């Protein structure tokens, strides 16, 4: 985690990823794919959790 | 402080931070982290104090 989620408990802003490690381009799209898919998995499997959505 | 902190002493408005000085995007992260830890440290050391929470 880079920063606590609770700017305010109601925030709908997405838990935007912040890559480090000298990303090129293909690594950016890959991280975004993994990010959205991991979001989908936690959605489908553990709906109650949302920690990946807003942090 | 920008305008008076007595703008509404009853008002629970967040103390907005408005940083200046050609901040890096990471500097904004360090600064918001600074505001948060300042609030945390202030509760750790001077709980009665109320600037950072409401100024």
């Amino acid at each position: 985690l880079r920063r606590p989620q609770d700017k305010d408990a109601k925030g709908d802003k997405d838990g935007s990823l912040e890559v480090t490690g000298q990303l090129g381009e293909v690594m950016k799209e890959s991280a975004r794919i993994a990010y959205t898919f991991a979001r989908a998995f936690l959605m489908q499997h553990a709906p109650a959790n949302d920690y990946l959505v807003t942090s």
